[PDB]
Parts: C-alpha cells; structure tokens; sequence
C-alpha cells in the first residue's frame, strides 16, 4: 500500500504544500510553536556543536539500549542497489556514510555477497559495534572513524570509486552550516554517473512538533535531550544543498508515513565527466 505523486506548476504545488500542512499542523498551532519553542542560548549552542562527536559517541556508550533497527532499511534503496548491475553476484562498492552500528549496512551488505562498503562515522564507540557485529568481514566492510564535515574521505576511499553513498538520518545531525561540507566531501569519492540515496527527517515530522522549550536551537533545528541534534529538512532547503555542492536532482520527496511521520527521500546524482 503506497500513494507516489508528483505536483507539477506553480499554483498546483504551492496549493497542495499548504493542504498538506494543514492536514499535520493546526494552522493556529504553528503560531503557538514557535512561541512555546524559546532558543538555546548562543553559549551552549557553541558547546553542542564543538561536542558533536561526543554527544553521539555518548550516546552510543549507553547499556539498556537494542541500539539494532530491524525494517530500517527501504525497498527503494535495494531496488537503486539493483541498477545498472548486469549480475546480481557483480562486485558492487558502496559508502555508509554516518554508519552508525550499521543498521543500514548490515541489510546492505547481505544483498550482493560482493558488495564492498566503506564505512564511517565519527563516534569511535560506533565502529567498533560494526567491527564486532557478526556479519562484520573486512573483506566486505572497510570500517574508520570519520568527521564528515572536517575529514577527507579520500583518506581511506580512493577517488571516484564509490558506485552508491548512502546518507541516511546522517545530515540532520551536522549544522546546517556545515553541511554543505559533507556533501563536497562525499562528491570526491563517488564515480561520475552515481548517486547519493538520502533520506532524513522531513518538516514537520512528528518529532519536530514534540520538541518544547530551550529545545528550539533555530528555525528547524532542535537538540535532543541526549545533547545530539536534528534538523527538520524541506525539499527545497535540501534541493539546494545538493545543487550548490554539484548534483543534480533525480528524486526528492516527501514520504508520509502512518503517528504521522515526516521523512525526506532523495536520490541526487553527480553527473557525467565532460571533456
Ligand atoms: N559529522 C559527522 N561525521 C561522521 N558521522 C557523524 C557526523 N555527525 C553525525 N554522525 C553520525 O551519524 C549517525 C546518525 S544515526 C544514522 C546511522 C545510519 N546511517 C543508519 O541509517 O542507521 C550517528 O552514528 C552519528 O555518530
């Protein structure tokens, strides 16, 4: 059971993201959010973001927590996976980009037995979760600690090497600011002709709404009570991240799921080598 739809012209777009908007948001609430939602203050956003990697890796420090995701992962992302692979047992080479324990990788990597995925994140505690999960195989995973929004990639990934990037409830983690950083870093390691797989929190979502006071550090963008962070993306917001950084839009949209859910899931393509 899905719905997929596509508004095409000014008018009709614009009437259908109001419609929408209202169908989630009371109209007269979204007034009453932005006042109950006072700012974190200028002193502790600056501790937030120098403690970025410290917060996740805290986070993930924790006992009587199943840190593991069964149905994380999406039948559009396998379906991409199956592109333009002319076998299904072809050596395909993929980087899970913000790993996490590898509640996306593992599914990924037991779709193709050669698939090869780089792997990273920058909290130590979560490479090694990966490196002790049984499906762990360092020829199948290369696995290393990564500040997206400071570190080279190509310190562990050769260039232009990549087939698909998956960035995955990763970006709404980074500054807003930053994060066009990531997105340069990753556009090194990908082939010419290959894709990004993005999906992250959408405006609105359900998350969003529950968020109260000295929680609001600016328009879309909340701390977490574990000190980590997420933005709320519009298509359009995200759109523009990616088209500044070199890519192209294939797919950018809005997933609506059932507790009204709000996500974003897009698929953005460095284009072809010129001349
Ligand atoms: N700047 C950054 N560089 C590397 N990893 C980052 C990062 N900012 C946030 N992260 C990581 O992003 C992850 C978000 S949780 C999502 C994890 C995984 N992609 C999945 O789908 O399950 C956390 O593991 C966090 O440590």
């Amino acid at each position: 059971h899905h719905l997929e739809v596509l508004f095409q012209g000014p008018h009709m777009a614009s009437l259908q993201r109001k419609g929408l908007q209202a169908r989630i948001l009371t109209s007269e609430e979204e007034e009453k959010l932005k006042r109950d939602q006072t700012l974190v203050s200028d002193f502790k956003q600056q501790k937030l973001e120098q403690e970025a990697q410290k917060n996740w890796d805290l986070f993930y420090k924790r006992n009587s927590t199943n840190f593991f995701k069964d149905r994380h992962w999406t039948t559009r992302e396998f379906e991409e996976l199956r592109s333009c692979r002319e076998f299904e047992d072809q050596k395909l080479t993929m980087l899970e980009a913000g790993c996490g324990v590898g509640n996306c990788l593992f599914p990924l990597l037991e779709e193709d037995p050669n698939i090869f995925a780089y792997a990273c994140d920058f909290s130590p505690r979560a490479i090694e979760y990966v490196k002790q999960n049984p499906l762990y195989d360092t020829e199948r995973c290369k696995v290393f600690q990564c500040d997206l929004t400071k570190d080279d990639l190509l310190d562990h990934v050769p260039p232009e090497s990549v087939d698909v990037v998956m960035l995955i409830f990763v970006l709404s983690a980074v500054h807003p600011d930053k994060m066009h950083l990531v997105l340069q870093n990753i556009y090194k390691v990908l082939k010419p002709g290959k894709s990004v797989l993005f999906r992250d929190y959408g405006l609105y979502d359900h998350a969003m709404l529950r968020f109260k006071a000295s929680s609001k550090l600016g328009e879309n963008f909340y701390v977490r009570q574990d000190g980590t962070r997420s933005y709320f993306f519009t298509d359009d917001f995200l759109a523009q991240l990616f088209m500044d950084t070199g890519y192209e839009e294939v797919v950018n949209e809005y997933v609506f799921r059932e507790v009204p859910r709000v996500f974003l899931q897009s698929k953005f393509l460095k284009p072809p080598k010129n001349p």
